[PDB]
């Protein structure tokens, strides 16, 4: 049902819109490293890390066979941030901006797929 490069082309603009957000995408561009970042409890709360570079890689390398799998990863990133961080923290607020953007982008792309 989905050809890999077609699925990529359809979904990529939604990911590019997330990356366009500056400064809001900045905490989300790279995988969380808890040791490095001085947040060692992180993997105890967040069992399934996700970030924009991992989503991009997966979208580039045919790791999503159906569009819902991509959407699940984007929400996993967001839900991880909303679980881990204080509501008025930069990361939480930045997360919320990305999710707003995503919801605006994804609806018609999904309808069209
Ligand atoms: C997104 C990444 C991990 C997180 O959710 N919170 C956080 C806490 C301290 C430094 C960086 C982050 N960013």
């Amino acid at each position: 049902i989905f050809k890999p490069e077609e699925l990529r082309q359809a979904l990529m603009p939604t990911l590019e819109a997330l990356y366009r957000q500056d400064p809001e995408s900045l905490p989300f561009r790279q995988p969380v490293d808890p040791q490095l970042l001085g947040i060692p409890d992180y993997f105890d709360i967040v069992k399934n890390p996700m970030d924009l570079s991992t989503i991009k890689r997966k979208l580039d390398t045919g790791q999503y066979q159906e569009p819902w799998q991509y959407v699940d990863d984007v929400w996993l990133m967001f839900n991880n941030a909303w679980l881990y961080n204080r509501k008025t923290s930069r990361v939480y607020k930045f997360c919320s901006k990305l999710a707003e953007v995503f919801e605006q982008e994804i609806d018609p792309v999904m309808q069209s797929l």
